[PDB]
């Protein structure tokens, strides 16, 4: 176990940074999903001439 | 208040495994979006 050799201070640091990275990943995925749908919706509106 | 060593190791790993799965999902979704956009470009030309 590579984690079993890490000192406590570095494991704590890594956990803190890993949590913040996970939050940013989910927020970016959420924002990406929302923009993709609007562009696809607007693509559909574009081809449906009105 | 303190976090035990086993608990800290436990949470880190589950954060790590979840982080891995999040990145793989973004990667694959990213690949599919490009090659549908890409042939949309091919479609138009």
């Amino acid at each position: 176990g590579s984690v079993s050799r890490v000192s406590r201070e570095e494991l704590e640091d890594r956990f803190l940074r890993l949590h913040d990275e996970n939050i940013l990943l989910k927020q970016h995925a959420r924002k990406q999903e929302d923009k993709i749908k609007r562009m696809a919706t607007k693509l559909i509106r574009l081809v449906n001439d009105k």
